[PDB]
């Protein structure tokens, strides 16, 4: 038959390939079953939303044709069937982009001893090289789920009413999650404040904390923690683990932004300007006044949102669970 989308089909082909012979037999099935149903279309896919209807795409494997489509360019150098394997084993170095991936490979790196012993490392792509082999792998929803009583009750010891959510992949309902995104906030707005730095070396004593990324991380009112964390006991994989520090008053919005899906956060974005608003990660505000001929004429101001459910209404949206936001 003719298969419009040649282009997507031959770097999946390949990639497909080298995984089976490197040992991930599950994850090469995903890109030989997603092949087929590209085969088989119309037309050809170069977008998103259009990857994910297709029968036999998941949507985590339309974020990787995505990648793929976009780091097409420039393609150059060599072939895809010794670039391509390679340029995958350095874009899955943790902070490694593909435009990191194939700058290391216009240089002459091959293996991961070349970028441990020769290429320039940032401070976090050192950790990933650590834990490459951990990082490979997405976390059962249970071990997500121990992770995220152990930050609670690590932080509910310094502050009994202290709030700690998780809002990764997890509260979406997924069944594994990459990392595990935790939340956390107190109903006053008084009692957040200051716990995120003693807290941090609370955790990092017991052995729990192994590496850190971002060692504070100050945006407006909001704390992150990018890190490596590691269960008790034997058999145990390391794990990355972010940790977000926010106010009670941009909670809702913080809670609604983190908790995903990334699509659906854009489309939100998207959906909000048409009525007049912009939604941060802060809270949702109305857009910027401008005049017919959109000079800036006057300030947005914030709106305030207590609960999840009011941006919902804001938005003239009917509220959507959190399982049926995994866009
Ligand atoms: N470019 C991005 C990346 C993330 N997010 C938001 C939505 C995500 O759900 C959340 C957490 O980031 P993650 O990287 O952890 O994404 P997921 O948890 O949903 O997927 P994964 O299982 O790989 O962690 O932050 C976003 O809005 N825009
Ligand atoms: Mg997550
Ligand atoms: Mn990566
Ligand atoms: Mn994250």
């Amino acid at each position: 038959a003719t298969n419009h989308n040649l282009h997507i089909t031959e770097k999946l082909e390949v990639l497909a390939k080298a995984y089976s012979v490197q040992g991930d037999k599950w994850r090469a099935l995903g890109y030989a079953k997603a092949i087929n149903a590209l085969k088989s279309f119309h037309k050809p896919v170069t977008s998103y939303q259009e990857a994910c209807s297709i029968p036999g795409i998941g949507k985590r494997m339309a974020e990787k044709i995505i990648e793929i489509l976009e780091s097409g360019h420039l393609r150059k150098l060599d072939h895809i069937s010794e670039s391509v394997p390679v340029l995958e084993l350095f874009s899955n170095i943790w902070g490694a982009g593909t435009k990191t991936a194939q700058m290391w490979y216009q240089q002459g790196f091959r293996s991961l001893e070349d970028i441990r012993s020769q290429a320039s490392l940032t401070t976090q792509q050192a950790i990933g090289l650590k834990h490459y082999s951990d990082f490979l792998e997405r976390m059962p929803r249970e071990e997500a789920t121990e992770i995220e009583q152990t930050v609670q009750k690590a932080a509910q010891a310094f502050n009994s009413g202290l709030l700690c959510v998780a809002c990764g992949s997890y509260r979406r309902g997924k069944a594994t999650c990459g990392d595990v995104d935790v939340l956390i906030t107190h109903p006053d707005g008084r009692s957040h404040r200051g716990i995120f730095s003693r807290l941090l070396d609370s955790l990092r004593q017991e052995g729990f904390l192994t590496d850190d990324l971002v060692s504070q991380e100050e945006n407006g009112q909001q704390q992150k923690y990018l890190g490596v964390c590691r269960l008790p006991g034997p058999g145990r994989r390391h794990r990355r683990l972010d940790i977000i520090v926010v106010p009670y008053s941009e909670f809702a919005c913080a809670l609604l932004y983190f908790t995903g899906s990334a699509h659906f956060n854009r489309s939100m974005r998207a959906l909000a300007k048409t009525k007049g608003m912009s939604l941060s990660e802060h809270a949702l505000s109305t857009a910027v006044v401008r005049n017919t001929h959109g000079c800036k004429v006057g300030p947005g101001r914030v709106l305030p949102t207590p609960t999840e459910k009011d941006v919902f209404r804001l938005l003239g949206l009917p509220y959507r669970e959190p399982a049926e936001r995994d866009w």
